């Protein structure tokens, strides 16, 4: 039974190091939807996700939270994974619930805010992108993103510092 063993220890090492087309070849031997271990789905689900099987990864995820739902680390992946694939309306509730247990999580945070942007919740964007400015402050596009919520409520006056903001920290990266 170590056959398996080799498969599914050694996937999850490759998903965790960003070699998500072996993670693919291995877990795929492993994983049994009759008999669910959380970890393999999660790393498996994030590799098929990564190599373009956006709607079997997407699945594999939502049956893992379905498993565990209260699993913040799940539920990141799950919610940063449906904003990439545009899916704003499922990644705002989980987004949140991230971003209350991780608190110091600036890229939770921040896609939260574009998740929110996307709805037409302008001024909950801003809120959430404030946050994330607070956590890292030298993030010129978070004061782009602002603008861009500011933007699309007619605030131009609002938007404009912003952007200058914007601007000039990506010149303190020089």
């Amino acid at each position: 039974d170590i056959r398996q063993v080799y498969y599914r220890d050694k996937g999850i090492s490759h998903a965790k190091a960003g070699r998500y087309s072996e993670a693919v070849v291995m877990l795929e031997q492993v994983y049994d939807a009759d008999a669910f271990d959380v970890e393999v789905a999660l790393h498996l689900g994030i590799a098929y996700v990564k190599t373009g099987a956006v709607d079997r990864g997407t699945e594999l995820l939502e049956r893992s939270i379905a498993d565990a739902p209260d699993n913040i680390k799940v539920a990141t992946v799950l919610g940063l994974t449906y904003v990439q694939v545009q899916k704003y309306d499922l990644a705002v509730p989980l987004l949140v619930k991230v971003a209350e247990a991780n608190p110091v999580n600036f890229n939770v945070r921040f896609r939260l805010g574009v998740a929110l942007d996307n709805l037409g919740r302008f001024d909950e964007a801003i809120d959430s992108f404030k946050i994330a400015l607070g956590l890292r402050p030298n993030e010129g596009k978070v004061h782009r993103a602002i603008a861009y919520s500011y933007e699309q409520m007619g605030s131009h006056e609002e938007a404009l510092p912003h952007f200058k903001k914007a601007n000039e920290l990506d010149e303190r990266s020089a």
